């Protein structure tokens, strides 16, 4: 089950965050055991288009294959904290999976700036339990996590020695299918 009420970040400015291009996860940290595998690549895109508050997801198992899209309208619930709902798509934003009640994510911003994030999120799907989620997001596929989103774990109460590094799984990512189906 989840149980953390995460906090937006003070000063949270949405029009940057929400711009249209992607963040990639960087380092994840699942608190529910054997929710998550130990080797992943996940990426998203956020922006409003036409009007409307949308996020595009892309997950890869590496090990697997296991690849699904999703598109998602977000709900301002408070500054940074957002519900979403989720349709599975392909990458061409071909619906799979309708939109439908009970499946949902929470989204909230802990930190951002211009170039890297820290995010909770709490993934309700069907009868599935639910599991907390955190995610260190960095606009540079590459980038080892700096100082101000360690920094901003720590400020979360949360050790970063216990992320799980994305890094080493060779991730190759559609940066512009992540973009079009922002539209979709
Ligand atoms: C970037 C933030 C993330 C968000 C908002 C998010 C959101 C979601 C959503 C909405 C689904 C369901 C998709 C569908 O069924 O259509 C999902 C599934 C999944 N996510 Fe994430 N995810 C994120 C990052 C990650 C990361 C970093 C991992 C682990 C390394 C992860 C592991 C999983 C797994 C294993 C599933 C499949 C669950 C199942 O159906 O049994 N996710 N995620």
């Amino acid at each position: 089950a989840c149980t953390k009420n995460a906090i937006a970040q003070t000063g949270f400015n949405k029009d940057k965050y929400f711009n249209g291009d992607v963040w990639y996860v960087t380092d994840y940290l699942d608190l529910e055991p054997d929710d998550a595998p130990k080797r992943y690549c996940a990426a998203l895109a956020a922006g409003t288009a036409s009007g409307k508050l949308k996020e595009a997801l892309y997950h890869y198992d590496p090990k697997t294959q296991d690849t699904f899209y999703d598109v998602s309208e977000l709900q301002v619930e408070s500054l940074g904290k957002y519900t979403a709902n989720f349709k599975k798509v392909d990458k061409n934003g071909n619906v799979k999976v309708a939109v439908t009640a009970g499946n949902y994510y929470t989204f909230t911003v802990m930190y951002a700036d211009d170039s890297s994030a820290l995010i909770h999120t709490c993934l309700h799907k069907g009868n599935k339990a639910a599991g907390d989620l955190y995610a260190v997001l960095n606009r540079n596929k590459d980038a080892a996590a700096g100082d101000k989103v360690k920094s901003a774990v720590s400020a979360a109460t949360l050790e970063f020695s216990k992320f799980i590094s994305t890094k080493e799984n060779n991730c190759a990512y559609d940066n512009d299918s992540l973009k079009s189906l922002l539209t979709k």
